[PDB]
């Protein structure tokens, strides 16, 4: 009841899964409990776009108009004029969490349709993207569009990032992106010892919704995989960053590594 404990102090529902990918222990509280994704889908979308391409085509360049900018834009609004590569748009949406960024790499996959079809060949049959920015950040309960679940989000991070749904050269890309996050530093990484290395991506939605999925390497040890995904009763619910801190930091003991 560590975790019930936690939605009774920040009022919120929690939703948890974590693998250790050295014992295969893993760690639940409502595994299979739908979320919007939020920009958690991102890193998800990086690992397609890794997939269809070579890395030297992420060197295409992309033109854009202010009318492909968004609600949040902290890279892309600076580069109208220049256009970005496709590899400084996964740079921007990842890092930046870039809602234009994510827009754009998602039209040069085909769109939301076709992202979602990519993740089933991959295995993910739960994960539901079909809407860009920003609309996709709109989900009321009990709907599907843009959820997915902690157990969904964690297979899926892995299958890219550590298994074989990616070569070792791209693995390394999607993995750096994120080791390098400037987005999450009060989430995951927040309830991780220092010096740890943490690759994250976070995301923020309607209904309060606050998630960080991420890969932690305990010093030495076989990485976690970990998806922390809440929300909240009403629409316009404001988050609270600690929830997700503190609920990390219980998984880390129940996996007995601090
Ligand atoms: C703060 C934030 C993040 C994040 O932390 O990852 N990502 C972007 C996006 C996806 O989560 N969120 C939105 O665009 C919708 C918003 C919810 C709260 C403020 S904006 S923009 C809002």
């Amino acid at each position: 009841d560590d975790f019930a404990k936690l939605e009774e102090q920040f009022d919120a529902k929690l939703g948890i899964f974590a693998l250790d990918t050295g014992t295969n222990r893993t760690v639940a509280y409502r595994p299979d409990e739908r979320f919007a994704f939020a920009s958690t889908i991102k890193a998800l979308t990086v690992g397609v776009l890794l997939q269809q391409k070579s890395i030297e085509d992420l060197n295409q360049r992309i033109t854009y108009t202010r009318d492909d900018l968004v609600n949040y834009n902290p890279i892309t609004e600076k580069h109208v004029d220049t256009g970005m590569t496709l590899k400084e748009l996964a740079d921007a949406s990842l890092r930046y969490s870039d809602n234009a960024a994510q827009n754009l790499i998602l039209k040069q996959i085909g769109g939301p349709e076709s992202l979602k079809k990519e993740l089933r060949k991959i295995g993910d049959e739960v994960t539901n993207p079909e809407r860009f920015y920003p609309e996709l950040n709109e989900v009321n309960p009990g709907e599907t569009q843009d959820t997915s679940t902690a157990r969904a989000l964690v297979t899926s991070l892995r299958a890219f990032a550590l298994e074989d749904k990616l070569p070792s050269e791209k693995r390394e890309l999607l993995i750096d992106w994120m080791k390098r996050n400037t987005t999450g530093d009060a989430l995951i990484r927040a309830g991780v010892p220092d010096g740890w290395e943490v690759a994250d991506k976070t995301g923020a939605a309607s209904y309060g919704t606050r998630n960080d999925i991420a890969i932690i390497w305990p010093p030495k040890g076989d990485p976690v995989v970990l998806a922390v995904l809440s929300s909240r009763d009403k629409k316009d619910a404001k988050y609270d960053d600690k929830l997700i801190a503190e609920a990390t930091k219980v998984v880390m003991k129940a996996l007995n590594m601090n």
